[PDB]
């Protein structure tokens, strides 16, 4: 049997959600995908020996607080935080992804990685330390990752998983 792994990627839009989602599915940089749909992938992987099945939700659309759309999010079962290192605003952005998170799972203690996206860029505006100490600030890994070159992108979601099953074992 494969166990299923229910990831929703979030964050704000130009960040890098559907590129980091289909290059880690699809080993390709899709460049400048429409920023407006949103989708579900799923990719066999074997991680720590586990092979196991990865759905992953990558967010897009309208900011909405419908019963049905919180419904819908609470099915998840991890999430990737995700801001772009030169964007200053999606990475302010962070706290109100994780309070919804939060409130939609009904608790602090949610499969989450923070994740920082573009590092094959030289410039940088959000600094590694604020990152990290914001990353702190939750209990979750900081992950810098580039969906174009694909630096990171398995640890980030491999490090999701890994969160997931242990928290499936408390
Ligand atoms: N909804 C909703 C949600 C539930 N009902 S539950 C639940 C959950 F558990 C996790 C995440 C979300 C979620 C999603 C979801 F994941 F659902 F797609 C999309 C959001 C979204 N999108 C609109 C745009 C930007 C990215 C993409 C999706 N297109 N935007 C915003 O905030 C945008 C900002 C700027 C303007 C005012 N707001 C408040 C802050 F300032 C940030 N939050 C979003 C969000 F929280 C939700
Ligand atoms: N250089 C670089 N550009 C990226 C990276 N990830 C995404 N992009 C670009 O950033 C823009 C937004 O990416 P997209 O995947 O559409 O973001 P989304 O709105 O969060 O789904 C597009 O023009 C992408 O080609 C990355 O790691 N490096
Ligand atoms: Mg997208």
């Amino acid at each position: 049997g494969m166990t299923e792994y229910k990831l929703v990627v979030v964050g704000a839009d130009g960040v890098g959600k559907s590129a980091l989602t289909i290059q880690l599915i699809q080993n390709h940089f899709v460049d400048e995908y429409d920023p407006t749909i949103e989708d579900s992938y799923r990719k066999q992987v074997v991680i720590d020996g586990e092979t196991c099945l990865l759905d992953i939700l990558d967010t897009a659309g309208q900011e909405e607080y419908s019963a049905m759309r919180d419904q819908y999010m609470r099915t998840g079962e991890g999430f990737l935080c995700v801001f772009a290192i030169n964007n200053t605003k999606s990475f302010e952005d962070i706290h109100h992804y994780r309070e919804q998170i939060k409130r939609v799972k009904d608790s602090e203690d949610v499969p989450m990685v923070l994740v920082g996206n573009k590092c094959d860029l030289p410039s940088r505006t959000v600094d590694t330390k604020q990152a990290q100490d914001l990353a702190r600030s939750y209990g979750i890994p900081f992950i810098e990752t580039s969906a174009k070159t694909r630096q990171g992108v398995d640890d980030a979601f491999y490090t999701l998983v890994r969160e997931i099953r242990k928290h499936k074992e408390k």
